[PDB]
């Protein structure tokens, strides 16, 4: 079976760390910076690693069951999780944490949500601090702050992602922080390996969005290793990688022609020519194409 | 040539609303027209109504806070981009723009913005698609916030979660189309309607519980098509060899075949089946490929 690439515009992409669209190809110099995300982690024949599940819509969601109020905290809820496919939570599964939970630090916003008893249903905004020393997820235990009481105990509850909250302090939005995913009391395991372009003058290719802002200022920028599509497709085809490197061409439909060239490292990673922190705009018809297999070695011409 | 993508019921996506499928679906639809515009494609990966490729786009809205609207209170105006932020063209031949909600009722998510630089909010909202200024079809769409906290004039995203249930906004009626065009537009360019024609053949449905904001709902929301067969059937453009694609659900743990489904070229499945229930099968059963067949194949009764 032949190696393949989606046919997609940037805008037909997905985020694979933030349920949202692609808004842009980006490369940057990652200065002081340890590039280790968790969601949209897959190998090009078809491995998923870290926290990456297929579904496009479900990272950075929760479900599980409300436990309690916090004692003394009032609108602070401790849940217990179960996995978004509701199957129970097994903190001996070879994983950082649940499969989709975020691979960042920040005050994630979104609205926690419960159906029951019965059909009666109730919906608030709500926030899910992925930095306090609380925040467990790999065990189950997740707490989310309301403004509003209107929560009841021990019925299904849900929380939808929406965006980030930034207060100005240390809760601040780090997108290349690594969750706790044991709480403070636990270290990290079975992460997903950090990426970085190891040939001369070349640097890792991101895919962008800018996330919405619940308050204060931030651009919101989120940037994934790979579209969802690929994690998708390269997980359904689990094809064999002939050589270390797959070679993009980013291809210009209205004349056939390259627009650039990228690499495709076989653990799921693109590294292009290039220098500095910066969008890569395209004509928006633009899309990748397999070209072949090369090497490490292979010398890209700069975008 | 022609295949089907290997997801479990659990890994798929709504094609109407964008959550994960919860459960497959049959029911009889006696009195119902099944007129979806969203998740409607052919197996040969022509996409119809307002269906999309993006799983995550469907239900949001994006454009410029024109104004609060006077007089009303807390109602604000929304000048409609297209989610891919090219102007919204009504000439198109679509009965609205992309992604837009195929149902009536009081739909209920957050509207966030950016700007000035990047200065940001966001608060709840809700959009009642059928209220008789809902027009997205002309880029005219207004929301309800209890906040103030908006700015005129600065670009704004309503990102869906789920339905709201009160008694002076429009129920939930998901086989209730909108009035995509405004009070007196007649719809136009739709998807058409399906049902099963073979008889003792019902529709199967890949059916959501999505998120209820208030009220009493279970929250049904039925597609045709899982977000992904579309996004299959588009990457592919297959020659449909026949009038339809016979399936067969297996579970893989044991090899054992559970059903058979006929997923018609104009992009809908059924199976041999009667009343309204669901279709509970193995957690990791997969439909497969096996046989291009015509509308009259019988199938054994699930
Ligand atoms: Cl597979
Ligand atoms: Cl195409």
């Amino acid at each position: 079976k032949a190696f393949t690439i989606p046919v997609l515009k940037i805008s037909e992409m997905t985020n694979s760390r933030f349920p949202v669209p692609v808004d842009q190809m980006y490369t940057s110099r990652s200065e002081g910076i340890v590039v280790q995300p968790q969601n949209g982690r897959a190998t090009i024949d078809g491995e998923l690693l870290g926290t990456t599940l297929v579904s496009p819509v479900s990272v950075c969601n929760f479900k599980g069951n409300l436990q309690a109020e916090v004692p003394g905290q009032h609108q602070l809820y401790q849940l217990q999780l179960t996995n978004l496919d509701g199957s129970p939570i097994d903190p001996t599964d070879d994983t950082p944490g649940p499969l989709g939970c975020p691979d960042f630090t920040g005050l994630l916003y979104g609205v926690a949500s419960q159906r029951g008893p019965g059909d009666a249903t109730r919906a608030h905004e709500a926030r899910i601090d992925t930095g306090s020393d609380t925040f467990a997820p790999k065990i189950g235990q997740v707490r989310f702050y309301s403004t509003s009481s209107d929560f009841e105990t021990n019925q299904p509850t849900h929380f939808t992602p929406i965006g980030i909250y930034i207060e100005g302090n240390s809760s601040d939005f780090n997108q290349w922080q690594l969750p706790r995913y044991g709480g403070h009391l636990a270290n990290n395991n079975h992460l997903a390996p950090a990426v970085s372009p190891l040939f001369p003058g070349e640097q890792i290719l991101f895919f962008r969005s800018f996330i919405p802002g619940a308050s204060g200022h931030t651009n919101g920028e989120m940037d994934c290793l790979l579209p969802q599509e690929f994690v998708q497709h390269f997980y359904q085809e689990a094809a064999t990688a002939r050589s270390e490197v797959a070679l993009l061409r980013f291809v210009n439909p209205d004349t056939g022609r390259a627009l650039f060239e990228s690499k495709l490292h076989k653990q799921g990673f693109m590294t292009i020519a290039s220098s500095g922190d910066h969008p890569i705009i395209m004509p928006t018809n633009g899309y990748f194409r397999f070209e072949a297999w090369v090497n490490q070695f292979y010398s890209l011409a700069p975008v």
